């Protein structure tokens, strides 16, 4: 109510106040949660607010011990139904470095990455100890957010009932309890680039890219991508598809997680639609760059492309098998 | 859902959408009520939104068949500051014209109009038929908001849990179901002047004064009073005690509805403290002017003051007698 009055008055919360707010929401009646989420969304976000809420959400999560990991994500998925490039990007990145992909419920309350990974044969809820074995054996695991954030249990039905976007759509990608050192975070509108970048700074990420490509929460293979790079301060620049060494190409629509899975798998084995391949590769390139395995985006695409083939399909089947053990 | 998304996007609702919003609120779960009230407060409400909400509230209320009636009110500061001039003004105005005073829709009503009128011996809970009969034979009745606004009953426990100001701390004086032709509405902040005046415009009031005097939702007998007059469009002017024909005097605080009623009753009978008498009279003059009883504020004060004395205390007795029968 005090924090609610401050928000309703248009005042931005401090990092500490936002950390407190998560713990208040955690134990609040639905009426108060609804009020906080609608008011907060009407006001808008600062980086300090996103980071405080996200840090409190990590601290309340099921604990993970996965070492130094990378993640790639979007606050949506969002917009059109295109293939799930953050999932494909995370799988390609595991050829190079440890990945713990956080999943990351959509506005429908379902995780698009969780549906795609299930279609690729994963059991998507794994224990913390299964997750550690997955990373140690394959460099990859999937952390399904509803399973790792029991504190959100009273919040989920409120988010469902309100139907509007809320702060939880933005902090989802910031709330990975593995504490990723490296992150790609796509955002669904350009006004979120600066607060999300500042929040990653507040959270101590070693290197991150916050991207907004052709109006979507991903790197575009077709038009310009706005980028904020975090790690030496915050740097702003714009990428074009030519910076990755591809010709511009428009992504093609997708109707179901099953189709999304099949098209991603075909790319991973070195085949697939050229439009899917180049869309996946520019996003994989950004993940390799953010995790320091590539020095620039042209090299990141070149290295990601060389990893596709039979070995990548073999990695995928052992990830699937290990997740069901 | 749709109206909530419009509000949290910062878009102002049309009159007809604000009408729908009220009818959506009254049948909504607390979670959605809480989100709607907090988001609209964060955005800020407009005159058009206040009017649509208020018209839907009037249309949902218990039906009244009073005549052409007048009302005087405050939005509201504190339940302990000054004596309740709007109740005194309403009683005095009934010597000249039909008055249906609308009670306060906020949970406080501490030294509110309802408390003061009971401390003056009225039964404030009258059925629609006693109300008509009271008006026909004394020119005065009082509309108890909790009993005339059933649709508010789900809303009230949400307002209590939120503990913030909402649009309902403001909409009350615009929501008189007897559709007053004449109104004085004090507002507690200068920023309420324009939207409340606009709202009265949209709602078709024949003549109204929206007033803010010396920082309070009332006419000041001490300092300047900002006035918006609604009728021929909207006219703006500033009054001073000189415009009522009195020397400036500072109104003084009171502690309880009982002391408020005793100090008002002494004025009504022709005595009382000079500070209370001239405070009541400048507000009574505003209501005589808004009602077309008096042509200007000097005359309104003159006419109000000559109605005080034994006959006024006898009118109060008859009002109280009839309200109990």
């Amino acid at each position: 109510m005090s924090l609610l009055a401050k928000i309703v008055d248009g005042k931005n919360l401090s990092f500490e106040e936002a950390y407190e707010l998560f713990n208040e929401l955690k134990g609040s009646d639905g009426v108060l949660i609804g009020a906080y989420l609608a008011a907060l969304q009407t006001k808008g976000y600062t980086g300090e607010e996103l980071a405080g809420l996200a840090r409190a959400m990590r601290d309340s999560a099921v604990k993970l011990d996965l070492g130094k990991v990378a993640d790639t994500a979007g606050t949506g998925g969002d917009g059109s139904s295109t293939i799930n490039v953050s999932t494909a990007s995370a799988l390609i990145l595991s050829a190079f470095t440890r990945v713990a992909k956080h999943g990351n419920v959509s506005i429908t309350s379902k995780s698009g990455s969780a549906n795609v990974l299930e279609a690729l044969g994963l059991n998507i809820r794994v224990s913390p100890e299964r997750a550690r074995e997955m990373v140690e054996s394959t460099n990859f695991t999937f952390i399904f957010a509803p399973a790792y954030h029991p504190a959100l249990r009273p919040i989920m039905p409120v988010r469902k009932a309100l139907g509007i976007k809320t702060v939880f759509n933005v902090i989802g990608p910031l709330a990975n309890p593995a504490d990723p050192a490296y992150q790609v975070v796509g955002v669904n509108s350009p006004e979120l680039l600066e607060p999300v970048a500042e929040a990653l700074e507040f959270l101590g990420v070693e290197r991150a890219l916050v991207v907004h490509g052709s109006g979507m929460d991903e790197v575009s293979p077709h038009r310009e991508t706005l980028v904020l790079e975090v790690g030496n301060g915050v740097e702003r620049y714009t990428l074009s598809p030519e910076d990755f060494g591809i010709e511009p190409v428009k992504p093609l629509p997708c109707s179901s997680p099953e189709e999304s899975a099949a098209r991603i798998k075909a790319v991973l084995g070195g085949s697939g639609r050229r439009e899917d391949r180049d869309f996946i590769l520019v996003n994989a390139s950004a993940a390799l760059y953010a995790s320091g395995v590539a020095e620039d985006f042209r090299e990141g695409l070149e290295m990601a492309r060389e990893a596709l083939g039979q070995g990548m399909l073999e990695k995928l089947e052992e990830i699937a098998c290990l997740s069901k053990s």
